[PDB]
């Protein structure tokens, strides 16, 4: 018998004896993702083309409005907004949601996969809600995941008891559980990084990559993939195995990717799946942010591949 | 004042005073692509999961029957079939069609962008049709193109007059012309290749990659992108500029990509767009096929990038 | 801000301090209705027509499977099944659901509106669950309503605190609250009955109809409508006002419509909206069934119109 | 071996050796109908309800612009426009098109079936086009038909060769031929009329209705059906058999239905189907229009039922 996201979430909220506030939040998210999927796939485009009678701004406006209306949130952090958004008291809940409404927006004109990333924290210090409420390490996440708008739309939800994948059936607007309790392969055979920045890579990265192309024990070199859209690259890593890297380089001395809404949610997802997520020096989830738009270096994926790189880092220290 | 693919195809048939046979064919293609797009985005998956108690194969069958139903074809060549398909004389038209119904199928499980590639030839001769009718150099193509099932579904159609892009509106099931008489940039800033095969590259490719990461004239390095699905990588090249490469290596000294249904269609779109498509030695479109599943090395993209690499190929001549 | 059925149901379950069992049931129903809507609209019909690679049986199979999987039901009564269906102990809940999966199936070949009708009872006598558990008067309903597959799909849900209408947006597969706390007009101007049975009508009905065509006080006669699909006819009555009638006649000495899954749910809906629902002699909801497939006469709609007919009945008694 | 409307229309244009102008027109119609169908079923309604912070009018604009974009028309007559629309000479074709973009609009709020009706004429003359070009008797129609937005969406197209029915597959946006060369039953068992106007009927109609409820030869009475939307009532008549009537009464001694865009198209479909369409005195198709919004009484359906009523009309002659 089939399991829909709505049923699964509700069930999980029942086993946890929640008051149903988080459950409403997750149902709001799902509704928002479906709406974003529909806009991404271009339904109604004929209307802009005058059969007479933006995508990231709309996406932002959908997430914020849909999340507010859930009455389960108090603080919102968007990649798109400079300051955190404080929900009006009438609509307040106890949750802080950190999200990237549409990641990979550059890739839009090229029709490359894009996705939505979100991390959910529970408000701790019960003072008037504010930005500080979002400044929590990723180890403190209640839930995190992402929606990938690729050849099909998928929602990956990670919580304390594991990672689950839900495929969207757009005929009936419902997410079906298709992969339960996901676990990443211990060792993979694909490395993903933008080698265009080779000139700026630190030594450890340089050695690792070359070890991938020319393995000492003449084994098969790793295949390479780099879609340029984090959600797509990280999703392939989780599903097929391997390692994804967006280390520090001159243009981004602290990495390009943001900690709260890109790095943390993906780090959380990887850990629950049995993978590692490091900065090179430390675990991503343990870092305590000081700025909501803070950036951080990130390397994640199969435990053996990440460990192997971490050993190399240590060797140059 | 909107243009649908159906309107466009018909006006073009009228301008060229065709009997309407090629128009029937293009319309059958449009229908097949819409049907594939729907299965790719998983409409109906709830039924496989028991809500009421392959893909490569399904795509092949759709294209074949829809093409036969057009009464415009005599010989069909598919990546999925060992032997060419000779059409029943009852439905025999004059066109030969070579296609890859679902390219990048190994990416399906990862939900990476995938697509359909086709090239159409007019039968040249007057004897019983056979495989031999498909063995024409790409320069003899009447039409060629592809459909990309990415964040949105797109059909790119190349004919003698040029290249046009049609975006699928899944709400009304109509391809809408969105980019007219497309021309690739003279020079791009992205290079695309599986650097996992570094150990195997010939000296010319190696030197080029090097120039891209460490520019000898102190110009900015190129960014790297490699989705792993030709239609996705090529479509990004066409729209954004740059170069895509899949040269020879232990993976056949002859390349991996197939000439008839992958290389030729793309080479044809590139040339009509004002770009180049070469094997490093000769232009892809001039190669005389000798086997329907013949492979060939290919390099395509912005003219200045392709000429640059060709120069290196010559330096090592 | 928008209100989706999922949010509304959850919210209502929260205010009622339910354990979330009914909430899951209602979410199961909604999922089933969306799936039935999609099949009714004919998505995928191209596949039966061989682009190479029942509606009431499928509908039945969807409702039963989806309801079972909710783990909130113990007894199921379908217009389509001879005996009540007892859910396996592992999947048991405390609810008894009486439904017509696809009412108006004759009207299918003519593409006339069809709908789904359901009534929900709470199991009372805690003995092993059985048919007897369904034999409860309609006054004992916890929830009832219907889905109408007309020009657009709508779900009308009635519960103790009122009647609400939700319109299905098939782009995102979500029901949006479009009409809150529905109340029927006190007096209408449309009568709905199949006058083809005039030869068999009892005297009261005969007098009423003629009073509608030739009003004593020369006022405007009532307009007449009779779609032949109860859900459509009753839905127009609720929304626009008037009276619907399916009285007893020779072919159906006790009416055609069934009490448990057609009459009761519609009677419940009408009462909460401020309308009346009578057999001519008694209120529909007060009747205690003795057979699950029992039939009953029914007259419902605006309070003044129904009262006016009831007066006439009394006059001939 | 499936037939889409697009394939059918093209083969028919080829058999008739047309220049492709009428084919472009029919294809533009197919596109408009699909666009209307989508708005009717409310795709996108969530946006009107603020998810991210008319119908008659929208339908008119769609048909008009899509028709003008076809370059096959010179004069357009709409139920919604006081004066006929003369096409800009730049896009002027040779066809005159009369249509009701959304018939039964008063039923919209009740979600009752609704539809689009069109009749196409070839311009006969050689002077500046004008309203006068549309004033042709229905016997001069090149094509006529309708689309019904009911439980499923259907397009019925009538041309010289006969009547065909195409079911819309909303998953791929394609009309699929499902009923070929349709013929109405010689005699039906359903009569359709608004009996609310009994007081106003002429003696002949009154006598007929009477014969249907109380058959003088002791045969079974006819059942009654009256949806209240012409396209719905007529489509049921065509498929199931019977008679539909909207005769004269205080609601204009001249009938309610409009000749050019409601009566003629339907009369034309009926005749091609082997049925009859009369005003009681003369055949609808032979009436010489004298005003574009001229109304006319109509009776259509199975030949034996229409002849029967015509006989009564004569008895009172
Ligand atoms: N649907 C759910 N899925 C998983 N955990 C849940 C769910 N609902 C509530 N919980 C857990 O219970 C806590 C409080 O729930 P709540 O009362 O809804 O705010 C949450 O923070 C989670 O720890
Ligand atoms: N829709 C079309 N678009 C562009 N060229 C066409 C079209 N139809 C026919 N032609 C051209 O005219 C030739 C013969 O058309 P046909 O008679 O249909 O086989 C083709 O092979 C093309 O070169
Ligand atoms: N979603 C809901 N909407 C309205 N009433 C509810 C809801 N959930 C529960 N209730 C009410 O509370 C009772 C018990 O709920 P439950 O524990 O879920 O079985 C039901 O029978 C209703 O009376
Ligand atoms: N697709 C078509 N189906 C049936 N008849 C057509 C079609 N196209 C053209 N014809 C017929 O041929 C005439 C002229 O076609 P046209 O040149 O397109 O204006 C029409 O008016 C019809 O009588
Ligand atoms: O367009 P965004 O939202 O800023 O995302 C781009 C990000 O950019 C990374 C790739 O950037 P580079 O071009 O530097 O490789 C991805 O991995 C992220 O999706
Ligand atoms: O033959 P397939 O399974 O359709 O593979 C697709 C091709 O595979 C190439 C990638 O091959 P590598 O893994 O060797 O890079 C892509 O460009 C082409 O799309
Ligand atoms: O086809 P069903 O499920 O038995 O429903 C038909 C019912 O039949 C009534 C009309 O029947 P008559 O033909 O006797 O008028 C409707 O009001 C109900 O929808
Ligand atoms: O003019 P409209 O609003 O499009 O009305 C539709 C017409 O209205 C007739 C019903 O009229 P009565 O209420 O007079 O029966 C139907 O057959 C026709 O569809
Ligand atoms: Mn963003
Ligand atoms: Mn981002
Ligand atoms: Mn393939
Ligand atoms: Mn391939
Ligand atoms: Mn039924
Ligand atoms: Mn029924
Ligand atoms: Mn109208
Ligand atoms: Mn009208």
């Amino acid at each position: 018998n089939i399991v829909t996201l709505t049923r699964f979430v509700m069930e999980q909220g029942r086993k946890a004896r929640g008051t149903g506030e988080m459950t409403q939040l997750l149902n709001s998210l799902c509704t928002a993702v479906k709406a974003i999927s529909t806009a991404v796939r271009k339904a109604g485009i004929a209307h802009l083309y005058g059969i007479a009678g933006k995508l990231d701004v709309l996406s932002n406006d959908l997430v914020i409005n849909v999340l507010k209306s859930s009455f389960a949130t108090c603080v919102l952090v968007t990649e798109e907004d400079k300051n955190a958004i404080i929900v009006e008291p009438e609509k307040r809940g106890k949750y802080v949601v950190c999200f990237d409404p549409l990641d990979g927006s550059s890739n839009i004109d090229c029709l490359v996969s894009i996705g939505t990333i979100f991390g959910i924290y529970r408000k701790n210090s019960t003072d008037e809600p504010s930005e500080k409420d979002a400044l929590q390490p990723g180890r403190n996440l209640v839930a995190a995941g992402y929606a990938l708008y690729g050849s099909a739309t998928m929602l990956v939800l990670a919580m304390v008891n594991g990672v689950n994948c839900f495929m969207l059936d757009p005929a009936i607007g419902e997410f079906i559980l298709v992969d339960r309790n996901v676990k990443i392969k211990k060792k993979g055979s694909i490395y993903s990084i933008n080698e265009g920045y080779a000139k700026e890579f630190d030594p450890a990265i340089t050695e690792y990559i070359q070890r991938k192309k020319f393995p000492p024990d003449n084994s098969a070199p790793y295949g390479a993939r780099y879609v340029g859209s984090m959600v797509a690259d990280v999703h392939r890593t989780l599903v097929y195995g391997g390692i994804f890297m967006y280390p520090a380089n001159k243009k981004s001395p602290k990495g390009k990717l943001r900690l709260l809404y890109e790095c943390n949610p993906m780090a959380y997802v990887m850990e629950k799946a049995g993978g590692l997520a490091t900065t090179g020096k430390e675990a991503v989830l343990d870092i305590v942010p000081t700025d909501i738009h803070q950036r951080a270096p990130i390397i994640l994926g199969s435990p053996e591949d990440v460990t192997e790189l971490l050993e190399i880092y240590q060797k140059h220290a």
